[PDB]
């Protein structure tokens, strides 16, 4: 089987999360035939040169599964696109492009974060052409780490003070890579949306975002299983309830 994840949005104000994915890391992803994280893996990203410990504990735990025989991939999502090949190495992961298409099991499957779906947050696309912009990317890594952690820290908070996709992009994107099933992340909304393209039925599958619970996308080759599941291993006890 081969399993996806997304939009964890790992921090260090959120421990919980962390401990689930950890747990993910040393359980379920063992027997995986391979992990794809399909962006927003941290909630911030400001270059792999952050000293943030979070970022190694998370590089460790992600090498240990590289280590463990299961290849790791990685598409950037809009909250982390500025990972790189040091935290790649780190890491042990594999980045890929934006858009991928799979051989599955047999089945032809797109993959990405899915932000470049949602064509109808003009404001939004226009934030990610800016930040996308290589000049401008070498620009901001070049500012010093303090310099950076204040402009992320006050562009955040800008921000607070999630747009769905457009049908016509799903359908384009699946044409464009002549594939029946697509999975994507970012939206939030974790769902199976029956649609077609090229002639034929196809599938959009979307993951969830690890606010509460865990979250993954597993494809075998007999079905493709959107599975929900605790951070912790929920120890089972007894109330004496009466009858
Ligand atoms: C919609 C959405 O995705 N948002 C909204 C706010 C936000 C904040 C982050 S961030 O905290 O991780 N970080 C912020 C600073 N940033 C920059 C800043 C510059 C510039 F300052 F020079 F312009 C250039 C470049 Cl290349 N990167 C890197 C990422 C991530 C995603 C999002
Ligand atoms: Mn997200
Ligand atoms: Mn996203």
């Amino acid at each position: 089987a081969t399993l996806f994840i997304a939009d964890l949005h790992l921090q260090t104000e959120e421990p919980a999360i962390t401990a689930g994915f950890l747990r993910f890391l040393q359980g379920e992803a063992r027997q995986a035939d391979a992990l794809y994280i399909l962006g927003d893996l941290f909630e911030a990203w400001i270059g792999d040169d952050d000293p943030n410990p979070l970022h190694q504990q998370i590089a460790s735990a992600i090498k240990a599964v590289v280590d463990a025989g299961v290849p790791c991939y990685f598409i950037h999502g809009n909250r982390d696109f500025l990972v790189g090949q040091r935290f790649a190495r780190q890491s042990g992961m594999i980045l890929l492009a934006e858009e991928e298409r799979l051989d599955l099991y047999g089945r032809e499957v797109l993959i990405m974060h899915g932000d470049t779906l949602c064509t109808d947050d003009q404001g939004y696309l226009a934030f990610r052409a800016k930040v996308h912009t290589p000049w401008i990317q070498r620009l901001f890594l070049a500012l010093p780490l303090f310099i950076r952690h204040r402009i992320a820290a006050r562009m955040r908070a800008d921000s607070k003070a999630i747009m769905d996709v457009n049908p016509q992009a799903v359908v384009d994107a699946m044409e464009r890579h002549h594939v029946q099933w697509l999975i994507h992340g970012h939206t939030h909304r974790p769902a199976v949306h029956e649609l077609q393209a090229n002639g034929q039925p196809a599938w959009r599958v979307v993951l969830g975002a690890w606010h509460s619970e865990g979250s993954m996308v597993k494809v075998t080759p007999d079905d493709v299983e959107l599975i929900h599941f605790p951070f912790l291993e929920e120890n089972l006890y007894f109330q004496s309830h009466h009858h």
